[PDB]
């Protein structure tokens, strides 16, 4: 019953780390190019240098860590091309070249239509249940956690400890008593869709985040986005039912999704319905011999 994923094991120096991208709970992002020793190629990838373990045993337990991302093969999950056994272990995986959802749309505003926020929700959601095949709990989904291949394919990424705070896109029990499931991952993706269909608006902007457990117990919800439908709305709030085994299962999501991804003109309301991150890479760095790790693999 084997697992024959491949686990590159590279050194740090075949990486030139052009910028950081970022910071979050388990170490810092890089925007990088992978030029293998002996080859003409410069792949695009980002690099996440983990933070050092705090104890031997976590250490290990960074290299089981990798063992899971590398089994990871979805294509809306981000996966692992290999790792740097340095001091602070790096992960390296494919750049993903117009960068993160939530910017994505808050940028193209005025040029998204009802087809491509739809199936968006769909790949997502075929995302978040891959991961629920897995046992995967994600513990972090927001549309800047999810990444833009191609305007027309997102994949998910920087899921959460394979064993084992985002206040204003987590579930009521996460909030009160620390309890991450898959049921409480639907929560999130229920606030990501808001997300999108809000062209990236702040969830409860205004509202403390310290008033959110008392807000959402009292029965108040994300409100209606302008170019909803009562239809996909509803099936928002059915994600931020108190009682987690009302919410939708990922599955379904997949199905209600798909079924209004046939006639989106039913279900989202757009004027005119019928990257700087793109950019980036355009401008801010050498682009000579740059191919695809699609291409080399
Ligand atoms: O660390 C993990 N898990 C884990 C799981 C998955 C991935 C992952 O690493 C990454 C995470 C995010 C990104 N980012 C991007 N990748 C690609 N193209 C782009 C473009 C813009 N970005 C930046 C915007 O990304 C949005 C997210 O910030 C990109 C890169 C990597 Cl390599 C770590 N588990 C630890 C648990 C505790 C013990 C140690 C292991």
């Amino acid at each position: 019953a084997p697992n024959q994923a491949l686990l590159r094991i590279l050194k740090e120096t075949e990486f030139k780390k052009i910028k950081v991208l970022g910071s979050g709970a388990f170490g810092t992002v890089y925007k990088g190019l992978w030029i293998p020793e002996g080859e003409k190629v410069k792949i695009p990838v980002a690099i996440k240098e983990l933070r050092e373990a705090t104890s031997p045993k976590a250490n290990k337990e960074i290299l089981d860590e990798a063992y899971v991302m590398a089994s990871v093969d979805n294509p809306h999950v981000c996966r692992l091309l290999g790792i740097c056994l340095t001091s602070t272990v790096q992960l390296i995986m494919q750049l993903m070249p117009f960068g993160c959802l939530l910017d994505y749309v808050r940028e193209h505003k005025d040029n998204i239509g009802s087809q491509y926020l739809l199936n968006w929700c769909v790949q997502i959601a075929k995302g978040m249940n891959y991961l629920e095949d897995r046992r995967l709990v994600h513990r972090d989904l927001a549309a800047r956690n999810v990444l833009v291949k191609t305007p027309q394919h997102v994949k998910i990424t920087d899921f959460g400890r394979a064993k084992l705070v985002p206040i204003k896109w987590m579930a009521l029990e996460s909030i009160l008593h620390r309890i991450y499931t898959h049921q409480s991952d639907v929560w999130s993706y229920g606030v990501t869709v808001w997300e999108l269909m809000t062209f990236g608006s702040k969830p409860y902007d205004g509202i403390p985040a310290s008033e959110i457990s008392s807000i959402l117990e009292k029965g108040e919800r994300l409100p209606q986005p302008p170019i909803c439908t009562i239809d996909v709305y509803m099936i928002m709030v059915k994600c931020w039912m108190i009682d987690a085994d009302s919410r939708p299962k990922f599955r379904e999501l997949i199905i209600e999704f798909s079924k209004m991804a046939r006639d989106p003109q039913r279900y989202l309301v757009i004027q005119g319905d019928e990257s700087n991150f793109y950019r980036a890479l355009m401008d801010e760095e050498d682009m000579d011999d740059v191919v695809d790790a699609d291409e080399y693999l």
